[PDB]
């Protein structure tokens, strides 16, 4: 009954990103000069889209990116930025602020692979995914409550959106449109949840290696959700991937 677009953007570069140090929930660094530039370029790229809703993590690097994107936007000045701590980066505990290479050493020393390993004080992959699941539940409820004017009884075929390599791909006739600004590990985990764990459609020519790749700073992804209410429970009946980790603006 409600169809809405979700655009997902990773925050712009920090000095930690540049120096390849792990950045989680505890070190609240700002954008570097490079990050400010990347955020402005993403803001210019998305400037002609109306974001009816905006959600950002509580972390400064993400808040700044969201602020720059909205400042550059030509349609969304009345949209409030909602801070949601559920969008924070995966926690890395004692590994945070150490070279990403140190995490690999810790994994090795502990006998597990980089994928199985969670450092002390850190979050496991399932814990991060649970946060995204909670975010989705909150997102659906908020979109549904606010966009009664957009609700429709008309069902469609799971055919492909128009993807022309432009900023509005897949959203040309989708007026309800949320922006989500978050973090690389969180987004990667979230994308895999959407694609693998849920019923999901992916367009012609999109390689799975791309779908599951790490997101660059200000890399942009897009999904279209169709949600239904049954027994007062909201559920996604269709999730359509449009593009993943796009960085044409860079
Ligand atoms: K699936």
């Amino acid at each position: 009954m409600l169809t809405f677009a979700l655009t997902i953007v990773r925050h712009g570069e920090t000095q930690y990103n540049r120096d390849k140090l792990l950045q989680g929930q505890g070190i609240d660094t700002p954008l570097s000069d490079t990050g400010h530039q990347q955020a402005a370029a993403a803001g210019r790229y998305l400037k002609d889209l109306h974001f009816t809703n905006v959600f950002v993590s509580n972390l400064q690097r993400a808040i700044q990116t969201a602020e720059i994107i909205l400042g550059n936007n030509l349609h969304s000045s009345a949209t409030e930025m909602i801070l949601d701590p559920l969008l924070r980066e995966r926690g890395f505990g004692v590994a945070e602020g150490r070279p990403k290479e140190h995490l690999k050493n810790m994994a090795n020393a502990a006998g597990q692979s980089c994928r199985d390993y969670t450092p002390p004080g850190g979050e496991t992959l399932e814990q991060v995914k649970t946060r995204f699941k909670m975010f989705l539940k909150s997102l659906f409820q908020r979109m549904f409550e606010e966009h009664g004017s957009a609700l429709s009884s008309v069902p469609s075929e799971a055919d492909q959106p128009v993807i022309a390599g432009l900023a509005d791909d897949g959203a040309q006739n989708v007026p309800v449109h949320a922006l989500m600004v978050s973090h690389g590990a969180f987004i990667r985990i979230s994308v895999r949840h959407l694609v693998e764990d849920l019923q999901c459609c992916l367009p012609a020519g999109l390689k799975m290696n791309q779908v599951f790749s790490p997101c660059p700073n200000t890399g942009i992804s897009r999904f279209i959700f169709t949600i239904h209410r049954e027994e007062s429970v909201l559920r996604a009946t269709r999730i359509q991937g449009v593009f993943i980790n796009r960085k044409d603006h860079l």
